[PDB]
């Protein structure tokens, strides 16, 4: 009897001390967080989920860890194109080759509030369909309780935007964010410090927060940090710096290592002192540096200008291009290029397609940049482009009709060189640059240099390592060997275009094989030349580099990765870790801050 | 054309200006906030809207004059009745007369949790009905989507409780509150801070705080306080102390003015120090104090126990009850008294509905604090209550069948004094006073004293002066005076009960008028007797209060009031004007906290 | 008894000045001021924060601070700003703006 009901009490207190635990303990709640990429070519949302806690009196965090992206949505238009057309409509086409007022575009304001509509309201439908398929109804329940975060960042894209129409219209995307449909019920939100234009160097600063981060370099807990005698906190791993290079601009980012002689011209950043990391986290001064017209769109279209202006390769209306095969022929024009099932490349005639529009539209003598400012049009026309002509002969490669592959590896990188890596003149749109104390990216490394291990990030950076591995040209293992790439990459390059019935093909010289003729590959040896004068250039360094590496990805602790590398994680990272910011902004404001 | 074009520019400016302004500027909101007063004669809901304002970077607070009460609900069953029947059930009946094993009863915590349910539906049910029917769709929307905070607080009804039991409840009271329905769309929260029960002295501090901040005494801003020259917070206007007299205890609560002599054995309460108001607020030094039995209900029961086992007043089976009219009768018991169409008196024979059933409950041998302590034991003595004898008996008021009502005003005076205010021994249940130093009424004013005004409160202390007004025996503009009270009393209470064919009435002596018989005026002279008394005791203090005013209701700015006296407000100001931690418990884990 | 806090701040005359040096030199002058003659028995001392180059940029914003404070037009308090309805604190009167040529 008293054996029994003892266990009977037993349960009666088991229950009360269930409860206790419940109103004592953390609780963990998920959310979602969605970043907007407003890139050069495209506006695409980016989905994320975390793992937020709340503790009696300590209030709500997220756990920085939990941090997983689940899904990055499809490519919209680009802020440019919705400016663009705006200026069309309003000030009138052909508004790159007249004198503009823009004074009398603010009566135009709601105008420019309709056409950014159009694209939140598909990126809107986007993030919600990605949110309907990934969460099940419990996680759908948490999610749309606790608010869902936006941050819509622009970054190279609209970053050389004239005038004060840019600035008015994120004034506009915010608005739009913050009243979304009441249909779906997720409560979107934003605010004047998530949603931004953001600077080269933050973009800079954001992936190499994103890398350290999913890497595991980057902590604040006993696993990834120590703290010494003094009290400071150093990383128990080296971090690691990045080399980023999207569709308009490539940023340069590394940590400087202990004693570092930096001239006083050279203004590198305290991830502390500058507010991009909480004071709870390693210290560290890192070099951050982005350069305009070094993405892939963006160099090809300026190659192609400065390549045929030059008389050692234009010649009898054919342009003798060494960054492109034997046996390749296109339209000679920086118009979008479609490799076709016959073989034949065909050019985009579509002004807003050509890789020159937006370089052309910078320099312009109707824009303030240029026409206050002979520095700027001296840069303009060192690439050829006269600002004083019409939008169409700035974009025109003059008396060239036919561009010509020749295959030779070495006259490429001479003139990646040249024209893209150590121009004569900065390559326009570049002040922010300047301004840290660089003018190209040969001075990068000359001026300041580290032993940090460094990663090679963007879609034709590893397309570019990647296709010489698969050929056998290169090791598996290969750990940055400037003679061993340059040597792999001549062996390439000096492929022949066959047209079969399967369709083209670039046949390797010796019977090592070959490969499929496509609009992704078909000028990649530029790339390959960019990264051999990027090599050269780290290896001239008074310090160079522990170890270099080229990762599409980072494996999480499940062995699948997290979330991609880029500018998004970290621009979150920036947010979430200042713990009590967060939490007014994320919590105590909320999407409440919003109701009518 | 540049005249028109140029408002049309305007036009665009203020549209981004007028966007700048929402992104920038604080916005207000609307949230509900819930007080379960858990009272000793009932539980009852309490319903309040507050103006909350998020600000960019400052995170969300309450705006406290925003406070106002949209309505108090039904009188539900009290949480002693709760857990009376749950011993009834699982201890058996008459556990008040026999030995009880408490360990025992940890089996039936499940049945405690399906008893508290029932209870908790039916506020829930009056709460959301108070919502629905009060707020418009936009209101509902704001309520809905910031949570509704809810405080239960238990006072004197189950302060006395014996073992566990009631704070085993508490624990279940906050896992319902804590899981509302989800069909309503209310997101009903609370946590261990609000929910609990609150010391006599707390629910004293805390209609304290209402008082003044609802006469505008009590506030931080230039308006309600001065800083000095060496940065000290006083208060522009006196903080006014408060007596308030309920159904089962009496509150008394003062500030003490500058350079107050207190014995080493009295205890004040520092505001700040104690942390009942933020630093931001004036400092004061507060005497708050609660005597057990000195409520309505509970007085009324002790008043008749002791009156009528006293040979001065019970002689052949009629007590002579000198605070009840002449011509009124009753069965000599301490039962709910129902005055009847007939003139006839009914005394309800249920034990749950005794007056002195909480007294008579507590004054048990089987109750550990009376076993144990011979202190306690000497206080039930005292009141004719045996403790060893069983709740039948300790109930009774021997050989004694009719109580008549003699209409003696000073005898009744005295006797109100000797055994509710000056007893021997301090009343059952009153160690919390005793620990701070007052073992009675009496002592309250000999110890500590003030000069801070008095407001008089609860509903049969108003009822009291009211009565006298309107038979024109006290002026409207009466202002505390002792004499004019006791001969205003005198004459009303050797009044008549003449039986009418309308009912009932109360015939005044020398054709002054007339006043209906019933429920709620029967006895109180009683209280008349207790306000005399406590007059007398507060114009015996080394300090006297500036002033003493009956106060039903405090006005409004719109001259209508914002809500009741009590400690209602007060637990709300307590804890949302500490505007971090409530932004984290209210904010930040919010309802939330409890997502599955 | 209080400590007194040093705010060596240089301007123009080395804000142009190449290689290392300026820098190395501030470190030099911190150092300098932390160890001061324990004789007079007035406590200086500094930090990075305090001792250090400042831009042209901030220079100016100073000078625009300092003139603001004392004319009496840069306050916090009901004298010298006003809380609108909508909880944003405005200054009183308008902050006026600096040339300084030195
Ligand atoms: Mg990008
Ligand atoms: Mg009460």
């Amino acid at each position: 009897v008293d054996a029994d009901t003892e266990k009977r009490i037993n349960v009666g207190k088991t229950h009360l001390q269930t409860l206790r635990n419940l109103e004592t303990r953390c609780h963990d709640s998920l959310q979602a967080l969605v970043v907007i990429d407003a890139g050069s070519s495209s506006t695409r949302t980016n989905v994320f989920l975390a793992k937020t806690r709340s503790c009696p009196n300590k209030g709500r965090s997220i756990d920085p860890d939990s941090i997983q992206l689940i899904r990055e949505g499809k490519r919209f238009t680009g802020l440019r194109v919705v400016l663009e057309e705006w200026l069309d409509t309003y000030a009138g086409k052909d508004w790159e080759s007249r004198p503009v007022d823009a004074r009398l575009l603010f009566q135009y304001v709601p105008q420019m509030h309709e056409g950014a509509k159009k694209l939140m309201q598909l990126l809107e439908e986007d993030t919600v369909a990605i949110l309907d398929s990934q969460l099940n109804e419990e996680q759908k329940v948490q999610v749309k309780a606790l608010g869902i975060p936006v941050m819509l960042c622009s970054t190279a894209g609209v970053r050389d935007f004239h005038e004060w129409y840019r600035d008015a219209l994120f004034v506009l995307l915010r608005h739009l964010i913050n009243n979304p449909s009441p249909a779906h019920g997720y409560k979107f939100f934003t605010n004047p410090f998530w949603t931004r234009p953001i600077t080269g160097a933050e973009e800079g600063l954001f992936a190499f927060i994103t890398l350290n981060h999913l890497s595991r370099r980057l902590g604040e807990d006993p696993a990834r940090s120590m703290i010494d005698e003094y009290g400071v906190k150093h990383s128990r791993n080296d971090l690691a710096g990045v080399v980023e290079v999207g569709g308009a601009s490539a940023q340069i980012v590394f940590p400087l290592q202990e004693g570092t002689v930096l001239p006083s011209s050279v203004r590198a950043v305290n991830l502390q002192r500058e507010r991009l990391l909480p004071e709870r986290y390693p210290s560290a001064d890192v070099v951050s540096v982005s350069f305009m017209q070094l993405g892939m769109a963006s160099s090809a279209g300026l190659f192609l200008k400065e390549l045929c202006s030059n008389d050692e390769f234009l010649q009898g209306g054919i342009c003798s291009n060494p960054c492109l095969f034997k046996g390749f022929q296109q339209s000679c024009s920086a118009g979008e290029v479609e490799v076709r099932p016959d073989g034949s490349a065909s050019v985009n005639e579509d002004v807003r397609k050509n890789r020159l529009k937006p370089l052309a539209t910078y320099c312009s003598v109707h824009n303030p940049e240029i026409s206050f400012k002979v520095t700027n049009e001296m840069q303009c026309r060192e690439n050829s482009i006269d600002p004083t002509k019409p939008l169409a002969e700035r974009m025109k490669i003059e008396n060239c009709s036919i561009i010509e592959g020749t295959g030779n590896f070495d006259k490429c990188v001479s003139q990646v060189e040249s024209i893209l890596v150590a121009p004569k003149l900065p390559l326009p749109a570049n002040i922010e640059a300047a301004s840290s104390g660089f003018e190209s990216v040969d001075q990068v490394f000359r001026f300041a240099s580290s032993t940090a291990p460094m990663f090679i990030t963007g879609r034709g950076m590893l397309a570019s390592i990647d296709t010489l591995k698969d050929h056998r040209l290169l090791r598996s293992d290969f750990s940055g060997d400037v003679e061993e790439l340059a040597e792999a990459a001549r062996e390439f390059c000096s492929s022949e275009v066959i047209i079969r019935t399967d369709g083209p093909v670039i046949q390797l010289p010796n019977a090592r094989g070959e490969q499929k003729l496509n609009s992704l590959n078909f000028d990649l040896c530029k790339t390959m030349a960019l990264t051999v004068s990027l090599l050269r250039h780290m290896a001239a360094g008074e310090n160079q580099p522990s170890f270099i590496k080229w990762e599409k990805s980072i494996a999480g602790p499940d062995g699948k990765p997290l979330a991609d590398l880029g500018w998004q994680v970290g621009v979150i990272l920036h947010h979430v870790l200042f713990t009590e910011e967060w939490g007014r902004t994320a919590y105590e404001a909320g999407y409440s801050h919003n109701l009518e």
